[PDB]
């Protein structure tokens, strides 16, 4: 299990190391077979290297099985040149891998429904995967231009493009509930068509995986009304964003958010939260996004899909009994961590 | 006050008339010389006539100063050939009327917060108004064409497009909380920066309309965190076209969603609701969409807003004293509206 572990910025390194006691426990049990090394990046590469994206870090995601990813970023890095700007070297290596889908889970864990701002019905159930195109679509196709007059931009979807996407989708949900929904605007876009076309297609291969169509805009609304519903949701770039974020504030707080980056290279695991430098160092951070970033990682990267329940588990009951600080506790960083390792035994 | 009443099908001539007997009844006490007239629509107009939107009422909405619409098709019409479809009926007065701005509110009724998904707290306040562009956009944006290997569509816009459709939010937002947000993708977006810029102009014209900028994915989120924080929201034809869609499910029921439809031809008013044929006749139809949508008229198309605040509070109250069936009632029809009509006076 070669793991690459870049902590980052601000709280990165204390909820990395948070994540690192976990599977090094797991190892003690499970006898994984890990291998670790961490290496500066971000805002941290930048003091040492000059850049956010230095070449022994390069060469170091380039032969790890996986890439454990903290935070990134810090109001002090926050107004360089955009080619060494902390930003920039998450797309460098997201490019250097050509990871194309962006996994964001959203879970309403059995307990804290309460934090939800949907009613407690609705939420009871919430466990959605949103696999999201990262590299077409509108925000990069062209042309695109502006005037004095007008502005244009260019939506555009090639076959290889939905096909990859499609692909993890279908595999993600195998690992799941089965079940895929894919996005688009069929309806009224020709790429909406070219999409539900060929997702259909690539969903031959997957026969025993439930596919169905949603339009973007039925979506947008099934997922407050009755999100507990859904599996795997999949969809172009744009839209991924847009469902992304729905998708996000159903749980009610962004440090149970972990996030994930698949593609034909180096696999990325990371929590969604930002850098927190402000809080940095007092403890205190919550570690939650980070494991739960390391449970996708044992699921996704090294398929031990057993294994990443029992963590997500471990750290459900967590939340519940010694609550960190976010949630209206006190449990730190380290206290909290323990008390997954008592559960994950 | 000249009003073409086009009645539809299904509930459609139930609800309108109910709005009809408010009309009037204002009418008398205020004063207002309220003159209308009905007009076949939709499947009536192909039942008479052999087409949806006849000469006849094409002339009569011309005539008028705003029309009064209810709902329009049904099973006897929907296996007709395209050209001929009810549904063909509203493109074709949309259309000839220049209608570009789409009005859709969404409120939550002060004690009816248990219909809404959101918790009570959240869901408490709600008033949110959106202006969708229904010409630009990727609807009909060109060059858009799909091949065998890839699709592609053109989001374009102009400065005439986006100006005139910013002016009828900021209108809009005088006669309410004074508070506009406009919605794009200006970070990413060569469009949305272009949008972006030429609302902050229109802006400049109503130094008294308080003005912030939102992501399309931001304010997926805030709809949902905070909805309670909006009035006039405005923003593009399928961002828009998304956003109602969302804001729609936070009342709890269709039934209770009017909408317009400004331009610079004749305003359109009506219901969101369908013509529910499975229930017209048999009284039981909520007139609490048609009476908003005859509110909406009053606002919008002579500006009476303080006229049409009347009629939203005595719905309003009627609401909770009198609910219809569909709302966990017993009140029919006639029924509700006589208690509306009692709250008027």
């Amino acid at each position: 299990m070669k793991v690459a572990v870049l902590p980052g910025d601000g709280i990165g390194p204390e909820v990395t190391e948070a994540a690192l006691k976990v599977l090094r426990a797991l190892d003690e049990a499970e006898g994984l077979g890990l291998a670790y090394e961490v290496f500066p990046f971000g805002g941290a590469a930048i003091d040492a290297f000059g850049e956010p994206f230095p070449e022994p870090t390069r060469k170091g995601v380039e032969e790890a099985e996986a890439v454990l990813l903290g935070s990134v970023g810090g109001p002090k890095w926050d107004g360089l040149p955009r080619k060494i700007r902390p930003e920039t070297g998450l797309l460098s290596l997201r490019k250097s891998q050509d990871l194309f889908a962006n996994l964001r889970p959203a879970k309403v864990f059995p307990g804290l429904e309460r934090l939800s701002p949907l009613k407690e019905e609705i939420a009871r159930g919430v466990d959605v995967l949103i696999v999201r195109e990262l590299t077409g679509g509108i925000y990069f196709g062209e042309p695109r231009g502006m005037s004095e007059a007008e502005a244009w931009n260019t939506e555009r979807y090639s076959k290889p493009e939905v096909e990859r996407v499609a692909r993890v989708a279908f595999e993600a949900a195998r690992k799941r509930r089965k079940h895929v929904v894919s996005v688009d605007k069929a309806n009224v876009l020709e790429v909406g068509e070219f999409w539900r076309k060929t997702v259909e297609e690539v969903g031959r291969g997957y026969p025993d995986v439930a596919l169905e169509h949603q339009y973007v805009d039925a979506m947008a609304m099934h997922l407050v009304r009755s999100p507990a519903r859904f599996d795997v949701v999949v969809t172009g770039n744009i839209f991924g964003d847009i469902l992304s974020d729905l998708a996000s504030v159903l749980p009610g707080s962004l440090g149970l958010l972990p996030s994930a980056s698949l593609g034909r290279g180096t696999p990325v695991f990371e929590p969604v939260h930002g850098s927190a430098p402000d809080i940095a160092g007092k403890g205190i951070a919550n570690p939650t996004a980070a494991i739960l970033s390391a449970a996708m990682m044992l699921e996704h990267a090294f398929g031990l899909v057993e294994l990443a329940r029992k963590v997500e588990d471990a750290v459900a009951k967590a939340l519940l009994e010694t609550p960190p600080p976010d949630l209206g506790g006190s449990a730190g960083t380290e206290a909290f961590t323990a008390t997954v390792l008592r559960h994950l035994a």
